[PDB]
């Protein structure tokens, strides 16, 4: 209760918290959740406490464009803080202030459009891994588990793009790499440590000590043993650039775009699914551009209106990460409120994501919300890959591998509810957003 008291200082609302434990139990309903409630109970700004760590969320936009683009640099360089990750702190998601400011330069000559213009053939061919493994499973008139075909693309066109070849991991179950990747699925509030860490952040030192790390030793040196082994996809431009730090980022690739990626493929077809009507109109768009099913190239896959507009739908009701949160590396005046050094700030982008005030009907799936004819969207109320200097540096990666696999599999299939298919969707209370029943859908050929 050391700080327990601050915000009933300060004057900002909360969620009465309990001793030793915080506001922390509230969690277990899931963020996505408790962030609305308390947005809906209590407006622009509340507080609640992560065991005794203070956390502030804001919802106003200027107080959002100031944390996150304004005072990047100045104050909110680091996210969470950090916890027993050993040598992956190197990674660019883990560094914080100068150490991440270093490493962010230099990796972004590999994430810059022209760069991925480059890539572009060495993603498209893991599509013809994906059509015939979507065939395989379709072919017998056989309701589909999307995360099984989705996953295992997300996972085969990372690992190979970060490091290594194609693996076709549905069909190698065995293969080490599939193995061993498979195993950041299990990350966030569901392991003891993150807990005893969020609780008691004054063991972080100790498990370090101990060579405790939040990540699977088991794995993280298999692929360090893969990295520094192999020493057209990111290793090589790596390459031409520590040889820690080298071998970090290429885990963390995976780490933040494994399974992300595969929610939020399963999640855009669900939508297509449930609303054939948005389903044909992309199928026509696609149609038009790329006739009799023909291959896709950078160009076109950039310029798709409709297909854009349904990533950023889905983005909007999916925002895979729920929240964007910064740490105040020093005491300062957040909207004429003092918050002390250590403080986390919780933009909440799922409730600003689902909030009526800015998004008609925001519970229905809407493409045309995204017309570049309406007026534009502001881009802190829409954060669904964060915005400023610590944004997703993968975000135009990941768009291009989600819209690639989504053109393949629209040139074959449609998709449509069964009896198995959840409707509506229920989401689970763990991690990334997923769903509570994992999405199986009716997957027919086109001719
Ligand atoms: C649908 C796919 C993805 C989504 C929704 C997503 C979302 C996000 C978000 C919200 C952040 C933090 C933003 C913030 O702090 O405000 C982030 C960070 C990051 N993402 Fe992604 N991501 C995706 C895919 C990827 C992929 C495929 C990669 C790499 C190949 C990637 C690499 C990273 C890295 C390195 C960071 C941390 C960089 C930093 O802290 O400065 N992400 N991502
Ligand atoms: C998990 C793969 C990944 O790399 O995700 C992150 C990312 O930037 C790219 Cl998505 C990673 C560094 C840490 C991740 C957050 C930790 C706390 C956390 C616990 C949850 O239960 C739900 C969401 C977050 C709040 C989180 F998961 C997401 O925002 C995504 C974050 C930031």
């Amino acid at each position: 209760t050391r700080t327990h008291g601050l915000f009933k200082r300060l004057g900002i609302p909360g969620p009465t918290p309990l001793p030793l434990l915080g506001n922390v139990l509230s969690y277990r309903q899931g963020l996505w959740k408790f962030d609305t409630e308390c947005y809906k109970k209590y407006g622009k700004m509340w507080g609640t406490y992560e065991g005794q760590l203070p956390v502030l969320a804001i919802t106003d936009p200027d107080v959002i464009r100031t944390v996150l683009v304004k005072e990047c640099y100045s104050v909110f360089t680091n996210r969470r803080s950090l916890g027993p990750v050993g040598f992956m702190k190197s990674a660019i998601s883990l560094a914080e202030d100068e150490e991440w400011k270093r490493i962010r330069s230099l990796l972004s000559p590999t994430f810059t459009s022209g760069k991925l213009k480059e890539m572009f053939p060495i993603i498209a061919q893991y599509g013809d891994v994906l059509v015939r493994n979507l065939r395989r499973e379709a072919e017998k008139g056989k309701p589909v588990t999307l995360k099984d075909i989705f996953g295992a693309y997300s996972m085969d066109v990372i690992t190979g793009t970060s490091f290594g070849v194609n693996i076709d991991s549905l069909n190698n179950p065995q293969d080490p790499f599939v193995e061993s990747t498979k195993k950041f699925l299990k990350f966030g509030f569901l392991d003891p440590l993150f807990l005893s860490i969020i609780l008691f952040p004054f063991l972080t030192p100790v498990f370090e000590a101990l060579n405790v790390s939040l990540f699977p030793k088991d794995t993280i040196n298999f692929l360090s043993k893969s990295v520094n082994r192999m020493k057209l996809d990111f290793l090589q431009l790596m390459i031409d650039s520590s040889d820690l730090e080298l071998a970090a980022q290429s885990i963390i690739f995976i780490f933040a775009g494994y399974e992300t990626t595969s929610s939020v493929l399963s999640f855009t077809l669900y939508e297509l699914a449930t609303h054939p009507d948005v389903q044909q109109k992309l199928q026509k768009e696609i149609d038009a551009v790329l006739p009799n099913k023909a291959p896709p190239t950078y160009d076109a896959v950039v310029q798709m209106e409709y297909l854009d507009m349904v990533v950023n739908e889905t983005l909007r009701l999916f925002p895979v990460a729920i929240r964007l949160e910064r740490t105040c590396k020093k005491d300062v005046e957040i909207n004429g409120v003092f918050i002390p050094k250590g403080s986390m700030v919780v933009i909440p982008t799922y409730a600003l994501h689902h909030d009526p005030k800015y998004w008609t009907e925001p519970e229905e799936f809407r493409p045309e919300r995204f017309s570049k004819k309406k007026d534009s969207i502001d881009p802190y109320i829409y954060t669904p890959f964060g915005t400023g200097p610590r944004n997703c540096i993968g975000m135009r990666f990941a768009l291009m591998n989600m819209k690639l696999a989504l053109i393949r599999v629209l040139q074959n299939f449609s998709f449509k509810p069964c009896k198995e298919t959840q409707i509506p969707l229920k989401l689970d209370t763990q991690g990334l957003l997923q769903p509570e029943k994992p999405i199986v859908l009716k997957v027919d050929s086109r001719d």
